[PDB]
């Protein structure tokens, strides 16, 4: 699909089994969701943004439909205000920013 | 252009005069650069981010460069950590997500 930006661009995310939504953000390096439970190991991370930063959990190797795409990767687990899609996923579906 | 996201998407932006670096951010819904002089009177707003709120100046209607795309709008000037190019502008240069 093609996506304009005169709203955010918001997509249904099937993670850990469970339905949100999440936020496609070019501007993110990595995949951050709300606190919820994941399964296996996982190493904490400081993670900074606009206003400072805050603490993380981080796992590896987990599989997340976006808007019906598979794919896999690290997410990081932790108190965000919304949940991101950032770019080490958006790649894996082939997202591309055009203009 | 199309660009692919498996680096940070950075482009030249030229304003005031100055040539920076900024981030094509679908993920920001306001343009956000640091501190700088800019025109005319500026308004206050508060701006939300990962790790919390900061307060930023706002200038209306300024003539920014993007990456050769003429625009003009409103730009945020605050403490960001980087210089972000968000929805508001991206919708005028008719930038697209797809996949
Ligand atoms: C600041 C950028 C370099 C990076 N940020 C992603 C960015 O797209 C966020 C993502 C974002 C989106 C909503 C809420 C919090 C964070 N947006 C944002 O800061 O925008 C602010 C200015 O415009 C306003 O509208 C959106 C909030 C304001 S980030 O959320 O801090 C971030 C940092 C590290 C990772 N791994 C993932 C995301």
């Amino acid at each position: 699909p093609q996506i304009t930006l005169w709203k955010r661009p918001l997509v249904t995310i099937k993670i850990g089994g469970q339905l949100k939504e999440a936020l496609l953000d070019t501007g993110a390096d990595d995949t951050i969701i709300e606190e919820m439970s994941l399964p296996g190991r996982w190493k904490p991370k400081m993670v900074g943004g606009i206003g400072g930063f805050i603490k993380v959990r981080q796992y590896d190797q987990i599989i997340i439909e976006i808007a019906g795409h598979k794919a896999i990767g690290t997410v990081l687990v932790g108190p965000t205000p919304i949940n991101i899609i950032g770019r080490n996923l958006l790649t894996q579906i082939g997202a591309t920013l055009n203009f």
